[PDB]
């Protein structure tokens, strides 16, 4: 008090990659506590929580043990409405997974295959053997890392375009959440910050329409996405024969 | 004025609300607990029917106030009265559903437009007809001829169902998306099925698709609102040998 512990999942720079995890600190922060951190990655989570979970993020609140990073936020609002709330109502939670699952097949889906080896490459050394074999094999492979990842220079054009959807909501509001962001903005977020932490190479065009709100959104709570093991989202050149990435139009 | 609003309706020849717009507006009315005065009427003569007001429907009149397309009225209502039953639950609700319609736009009204626009022809007022036909068959591109427009519904139908699967996933997992009682959400929602329905002279899914808990619950509030005589089932799409599975069964 006024701090909770949070077990994170990061990369060997210290950097937060799960977005599970991303959106938690932000639902924290937003409820303004100061968040404890655990460090470590994929392997050895039982053994670094009590054994009381397999999975991560977990919140220790005093010491009240609170799994899965939805039901964290909903702990939050439950135990602390003084506090900033992160949910609207229940119109929220449920339009909030559909445009997750949305961003998660039409973003997550192409971007994972596109960074999967620098995924590994920017791993803790105890976590790549583990990354490794299981990724290019259980998510899946059939095959290995190297040759999933090799190819994406003709792959991360054809993403732009798709995300045109998700550009006409925020031409038309600041945040998800109206004039102030709430854990749907958050929990979206989350999609371009676990991106952030494994772009080798930028996937967005630097003048990209949602710059204006993943900016603003990674500066939120003193730069909260801003560590310094963060990618650029932003430099993708396009060639002559790609599709245009975004809808270049004015405006009544 | 009682507990009356007037609501410019836009009917088929059975009396039958065609448009979604007017569909979610009517839905939008019975939430907030009025009384619906229906002025009927159909495509045309719409500048007629309204004092020259409007070129569209719907249009409400709460006493003297006009009140002119269906998400300012949802608005409007939710404004003027904050005693009855909320349609949005805020401005997060608001951006979240716009996403949500925009993907049953392009996902469902798309591909179903072209398989029943002859029948939403056929089914239209008789002096409607004629500007139904010259209307879509220079704007919405079909394109070609109505008929040629829906030619071939039948090998389109079934790639239909397959398609909607992400919005069977939120509804697996919800009572309404309103959460325990139905809003804005679920009736905007809805007003795409309930379009559907009006016009489809075949049945564009199968009887057991996981949506019609939904769906049947949803057209049933209200006293029926969605049971109008003159509607057609959504279910019974008949699947041939080579067709897709039309959602998942886990």
């Amino acid at each position: 008090n006024n701090t909770i512990t949070l077990y994170d999942l990061q990369l060997e720079s210290g950097c937060t990659i799960s977005p599970y995890v991303w959106r938690t600190k932000y639902a924290l922060k937003h409820k303004g506590f100061d968040i404890d951190i655990v460090p470590g990655g994929f392997t050895g989570i039982l053994e670094r929580t009590g054994g009381r979970s397999e999975r991560v993020p977990v919140i220790v609140d005093d010491g009240e043990w609170v799994l899965d990073s939805w039901v964290i936020a909903e702990y939050l609002d439950e135990k602390y409405p003084d506090r900033p709330m992160l949910f609207e109502g229940p119109t929220q939670k449920n339009l909030m997974k559909f445009l997750d699952n949305w961003l998660w097949s039409t973003a997550v889906g192409p971007w994972f295959r596109c960074y999967i080896l620098d995924y590994h490459d920017l791993s803790l050394p105890q976590d790549r053997d583990y990354v490794r074999w299981s990724r290019e094999q259980w998510f899946l492979g059939g095959q290995r890392l190297e040759d999933v990842q090799a190819g994406r220079e003709d792959r991360l054009p054809l993403v732009p375009p798709t995300l045109e959807p998700f550009r006409r909501i925020l031409a038309e509001t600041k945040w998800l959440g109206g004039d102030q962001p709430n854990f749907a903005d958050y929990s979206a977020l989350a999609v371009f910050l676990w991106t952030a932490s494994v772009a080798r190479t930028p996937p967005l065009t630097e003048d990209d329409p949602l710059r204006d709100w993943l900016d603003r959104g990674f500066d939120l709570f003193d730069g909260l996405g801003r560590h310094p093991g963060m990618n650029p989202l932003f430099g993708l050149k396009l060639r002559e024969g790609d599709p245009e990435p975004f809808v270049r139009q004015t405006g009544p």
